[PDB]
């Protein structure tokens, strides 16, 4: 699904997103924009051979199982295609869980190099929330 951008600010708000660890909800859609332009099967290979899935581009490495990303952890517990669902409530409750683990949104680097300090508010103007 390519979600439209106040169509997804409200499912992320639905699914309790916004604020969540203090990261208002145009945080989370300027950083979907960045990651995979709203598109919830993205999928992008990183250098390590691992890969990042879905609308937040979650990345197999540490968070979902894939089978193929060696030496790799399955924190969120989840199959890696889970991420891609037209329904985004995996990715959210996975992303819940990357942004308490220490570095807060900084774990997205489209976030960190083209969000954090932006006007993100912008990201949710005009939507009916
Ligand atoms: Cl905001
Ligand atoms: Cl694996
Ligand atoms: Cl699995
Ligand atoms: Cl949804
Ligand atoms: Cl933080
Ligand atoms: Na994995
Ligand atoms: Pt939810």
């Amino acid at each position: 699904k390519v979600f439209g951008r106040c169509e997804l600010a409200a499912a992320m708000k639905r699914h309790g997103l916004d604020n969540y660890r203090g990261y208002s909800l145009g945080n989370w859609v300027c950083a979907a924009k960045f990651e995979s332009n709203f598109n919830t099967q993205a999928t992008n290979r990183n250098t390590d051979g691992s890969t990042d899935y879905g609308i937040l581009q979650i990345n197999s490495r540490w968070w979902c199982n894939d089978g193929r990303t060696p030496g790799s952890r399955n924190l969120c517990n989840i199959p890696c295609s889970a991420l891609l669902s037209s329904d985004i409530t995996a990715s959210v409750n996975c992303a819940k869980k990357i942004v308490s683990d220490g570095n807060g949104m900084n774990a997205w680097v489209a976030w960190r190099n083209r969000c954090k300090g932006t006007d993100v508010q912008a990201w949710i103007r005009g939507c009916r929330l």
